[PDB]
Order: C-alpha cells, then structure tokens, then sequence
C-alpha cells in the first residue's frame, strides 16, 4: 500500500484515484492541487478545505457547494467528485475534484501582453458565464484574475464561489457600493476593473487600504456628485469624501491610449459609479464591442433561479457540518 499522500506537509488523503499530486494554488482554508484520475485517465484539480473550525468557512463551503453542482455551464467551473471521511467524527476536511485548467487570469496578465481579439475574447467569455450566475439570481461577489482559469485554447471558467449568495472580497475589485454601506451590479464593476486591467497590464485601482480604493477611483471618475453620493452611505465614508478636494475626471482615452474605443465605451458603461446607472449584462453582451462574439442562441441561461431552503447564517457550524455531510453524501460508495 501507497499511504496517505502529502503536498507541503499537508495530508491529502484523495484516496487511491487520485495520485500524481503537484501544488497550483491555495486558498485562506485550503489549498488546490493538480492529481491524475486513474479511472478517466486525465490529469484534474482538486480543491482541499479545512472549513470546520470557523461557522464563516462552513457557510461558504456549503454555498459554493450548492450551487456548483446546481450550475451547468461551459464558462463555469464544476464539481465531478468529492472525497471525504466516512464518517462525521473524522470529518476534517473536504476535497473537491473539478476539471483542471491551464493557468488563471492573474498569471496571464504576469506575463503576457493581449491582443484586443483576445481580451475582446476573454471578456466575451466572462460576460456570458455571468449571463447564467445573475439569471440564477446568484452574485459571485469575488470576480478578478485569480478566479478567471484559463486552458490551452484560451477557454474560461469562472471558478471560487465561495462568497457566492443569492441576488438580495479583493480590494481592487470591490465596487464603491460594497465599501458605502448590494445587487449584481458589484459584478459589473469588478468585470470592468478587469477589463480595465487587461487593457494596461496592472489594475486600474489599487488602493493599499480602502480609502485608498476610494482614492483611486476618484482619482480616475473625478469628485462624486451629489445623486453618487446619496445612497445611505455610511457618515465616515461620506464625510472623508465631502472633505476632499476637487478631483478631475481623466478621460478614458488618456488612460488606455492605444486601446479600442468600442472597448473603452464599454468600460465606462461599467465603471459607472452609480450602481443603478451601471449596465447590466445582457446589455453587456449587446455592446457594439462585443459584436463579433455575442450570440443570443448561444447564450444559456438557468433553468429556473437558485433559493436556499434553510437561512445559513443562522445555523450553528454543528449543523452546517451535518449539512456538508449530507450534501456531500452522493458521491460515496454505496449511498
Ligand atoms: C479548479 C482549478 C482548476 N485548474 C486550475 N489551474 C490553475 C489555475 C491557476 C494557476 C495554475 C493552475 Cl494549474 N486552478 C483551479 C483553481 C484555482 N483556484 C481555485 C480555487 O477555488 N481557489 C479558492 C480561492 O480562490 C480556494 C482554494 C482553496 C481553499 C479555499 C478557496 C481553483
């Protein structure tokens, strides 16, 4: 016998199936690894959490795992197998198997420079996945590179939807709503930050701390008017923002010199500060830009919209670990 297997001096106890294992990546409760399945006979990915100790981790842990076995889409990441102990007493961590991708967005933009075909190409990608989460009802909540994977073909899947919650994170992202005190259009903007970024090779805001977020963004939108700001914001955030000088408004055009105006028309569509006036993604999808990919028939949507049976914010992490447990049962032996 084999044993159990390691990376980094942390068990990964995935059985016998799964061997071969080399370090991809790692989360705040896990980590992820590559590994060969011996029955498909694929190289795979597979996703270790250690959510148990923290009542937070456990509700994302049941969340992302909820809806990616609900979701059916190319442009989303999916769950083909989870391993766990046999029994709730042994219960420590969880392992999800999902299929393996190249390398993610982040890495890319590391090294590479895109052409306007390919970002063009990615963002169509993007956009449509998220066609499928908000027709879902469902709000990713934590778009950026490191979650956008990328394969050989230059394919995309939208992955970590561990702070994904049904239709009421990373700093540099995170819409100016999230930060005054939310809908899909968070979404939008992180998309636009993202396409911002793929456009210069570095983000477009990052803030250190953030007011500094809120800086950046005003360093580029110019002063808030008097309709942005009228949003129950928090006095703190109202207040700083009330005291600062004037900013001007850089135009787009000086920012991205070289880039497509049809992109750059979208990107202001998104980066709109006012979540309200922001377009959404459907309407997205319909811009001039991205004409050459958009394809309405080709565009699914969900069945019908994601609900949760039972508050889990509520739930004491005794009970959301029962619940992992049953979620998870289908994929044991026998069941
Ligand atoms: C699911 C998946 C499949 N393939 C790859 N490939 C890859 C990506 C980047 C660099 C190199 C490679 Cl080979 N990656 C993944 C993947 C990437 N991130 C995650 C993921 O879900 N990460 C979250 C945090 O973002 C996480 C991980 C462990 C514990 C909690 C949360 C899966």
């Amino acid at each position: 016998g084999a044993g159990p297997e390691m990376v980094r001096g942390q068990v990964f106890d995935v059985g016998p199936r799964y061997t071969n294992l080399s370090y991809i990546g790692e989360g705040a409760y896990g980590m992820v690894c590559s590994a060969y399945d011996n029955v498909n006979k694929v190289r795979v990915a597979i996703k270790k959490i250690s959510p148990f100790e923290h009542q937070t981790y456990c509700q994302r842990t049941l969340r992302e795992i909820k809806i990616l076995l609900r979701f059916r889409h190319e442009n989303i990441i999916g769950i083909n197998d989870i391993i766990r102990a046999p029994t709730i007493e042994q219960m420590k961590d969880v392992y999800i198997v999902q299929d393996l991708m190249e390398t993610d967005l982040y890495k890319l933009l590391k090294t590479q420079h895109l052409s306007n075909d390919h970002i063009c190409y990615f963002l169509y990608q993007i956009l449509r996945g998220l066609k499928y989460i908000h027709s879902a009802n469902v709000l990713h909540r934590d778009l950026k590179p490191s979650n956008l994977l990328l394969n050989t073909t230059c394919d995309l899947k939208i992955c970590d939807f561990g702070l994904a919650r049904v239709a009421d994170a990373t700093r540099w992202y995170r819409a100016p709503e999230i930060m005054l005190n939310y809908t899909k259009s968070i979404d939008i903007w992180s998309v636009g930050c993202i396409l911002a970024e793929m456009l210069s090779n570095r983000p477009i805001f990052p803030g250190k701390h953030y007011l500094d977020q809120l800086n950046h963004i005003l360093g580029i939108l110019g002063s808030p008017s008097q309709e942005d700001l009228n949003c129950i914001i928090n006095l703190k955030a109202r207040n700083y923002l009330l005291s600062l000088p004037h900013k001007n408004k850089v135009p787009w055009n000086r920012l991205f010199p070289n880039a497509d105006s049809k992109a750059l028309d979208l990107l202001d569509k998104m980066l709109t500060f006012n979540p309200h006036k922001r377009i959404e993604v459907e309407q997205a999808l319909a811009h001039p830009y991205l004409e050459q990919y958009y394809d309405p028939s080709d565009e699914p949507i969900a069945e019908a919209p994601f609900k949760f049976d039972m508050e889990l914010d509520d739930l004491p992490k005794e009970k959301l670990k029962e619940l992992i447990f049953e979620e998870t049962a289908r994929f044991q032996p026998g069941y």
